[PDB]
C-alpha cells in the first residue's frame, strides 16, 4: 500500500530530477491525535486488498463541540500508513483537497481520519448522472475545481502520480476534492490497472515519460489531468475507448495518439485537452494556467 499523493524535491532543470519526500524518519505531530472512541463508524465506503475506508461520526473534531460525518482509512487487521499520515499533516488544507482532520495511533489500529464526501467519486457520479443531463456549467466548475486542487498540489511540491476521476471526491454543493482513494478499492478488480511485477499502473491516464521512464512530474499530471478532463465531459467514459491495453497502445502514445473531443465538451475546451497532451511536457500548461483558461470560460 502506498498513497500515490507524494511530495517530491526537484534537483536539476531536468525532469527526472527529483526525489520523493519519504517521511519515515520525520516524527508526528501529536496535536492530530483523536480519542478512537469519539468515532461512531457506520459503512463502509470501499474496500480493497490492504484495508478499507469507513464512514462515521466524529464527536467533537470539528473547531466546535458538534459531531460530524468523516471517512476514515485503516489497514486489513503500517508505516505506509503513518507516512501517508505525516504528509498530510504537513500539506495544510484547500477546498478542493479531501484534507486530514485527525488521527487514532496510539491505543490500537492505526486510523487517518479525513474529511467526509457524501457523494462518493466523481467517476461513479458522472455515470450516475448520463441519463439526467447535472449540467454543462457543473462541468466548467469541476473541472475548475479540479484545476485549483492541483494548483495548491504544485505549490506545495506535491504531485499525484494516479490523478483520474476515480481519485476525485464530490460533496455537498458541487463542490469536488483530490485524494488517494486506492485504499478503498480492489486494483486486482479494477481493470484501469495494469499488472507490472510490483506496480499496478494506470496506464491509460499516464504521460508518455511516466509510461517510458518511470518520470512524474506535475507536468505528467498534467496529461493526466487532460484524460480525467476527457473523462468529466464525456460523462465517465473509459479514456480510449474499445482500445485494449498492449503494445499496440504504447506504440499509439508515442506516436502522439490523442483522443477525439468527447459530447459535452466545446471546442475551446478540446483545445485544452489536446495541450494537456503535448508530448513534450514544456508544451503542456500549467495548472495556474488552466484555473485562468477554465476560470474564465466558467
Amino acid at each position: 500500500y502506498e498513497s500515490q499523493l507524494q511530495m517530491v524535491q526537484v534537483t536539476g532543470s531536468s525532469d527526472n530530477e527529483y526525489f520523493y519526500v519519504d517521511f519515515r524518519e520525520y516524527e508526528y505531530d501529536l496535536k492530530w491525535e483523536f480519542p478512537r472512541e469519539n468515532l461512531e463508524f457506520g459503512k463502509v465506503l470501499g474496500s480493497g486488498a490492504f484495508g478499507k475506508v469507513m464512514n462515521a461520526t466524529a464527536y467533537g473534531i470539528s473547531k466546535t463541540g458538534v459531531s460530524i460525518q468523516v471517512a476514515v482509512k485503516m489497514l486489513k487487521e503500517r508505516e505506509a500508513l503513518m507516512s501517508e499520515l505525516k504528509m498530510m499533516t504537513q500539506l495544510g488544507s484547500h477546498e478542493n483537497i479531501v484534507n486530514l482532520l485527525g488521527a487514532c495511533t496510539l491505543s490500537g489500529p492505526i486510523y487517518l481520519i479525513f474529511e467526509y464526501c457524501c457523494y462518493g467519486d466523481l467517476l461513479n457520479y458522472l455515470r450516475s448522472k448520463r441519463e439526467k443531463f447535472l449540467t454543462f456549467e457543473d462541468l466548467l466548475c469541476f473541472a475548475y475545481q479540479v484545476a485549483k486542487g492541483m494548483e495548491f498540489l504544485e505549490f506545495k511540491s506535491c504531485v499525484h502520480r494516479d490523478l483520474a476521476a476515480r481519485n476525485v471526491l464530490v460533496t455537498h454543493g458541487k463542490v469536488v476534492k483530490i485524494c488517494d482513494f486506492g485504499l478503498a478499492r480492489d486494483i486486482m478488480s479494477d481493470s484501469n490497472y495494469v499488472v507490472r511485477g510490483n506496480a499496478r499502473l494506470p496506464v491509460k491516464w499516464m504521460a508518455p515519460e511516466s509510461l517510458f521512464e518511470g518520470i512524474y512530474t506535475i507536468k505528467s499530471d498534467v496529461w493526466s489531468y487532460g484524460i480525467l478532463l476527457w473523462e468529466i465531459f464525456s460523462l465517465g467514459v473509459n479514456p480510449y475507448p474499445g482500445i485494449p491495453v498492449d503494445a499496440n497502445f504504447y506504440k499509439l502514445i508515442q506516436n502522439g495518439f490523442k483522443m477525439d473531443q468527447p459530447f459535452y465538451a466545446t471546442e475551446e475546451i478540446y483545445i485544452i485537452m489536446q495541450s494537456c497532451w503535448a508530448f513534450d511536457s514544456r508544451k503542456r500548461p500549467s495548472f495556474p494556467n488552466l484555473t485562468s483558461f477554465l476560470g474564465c470560460q466558467l
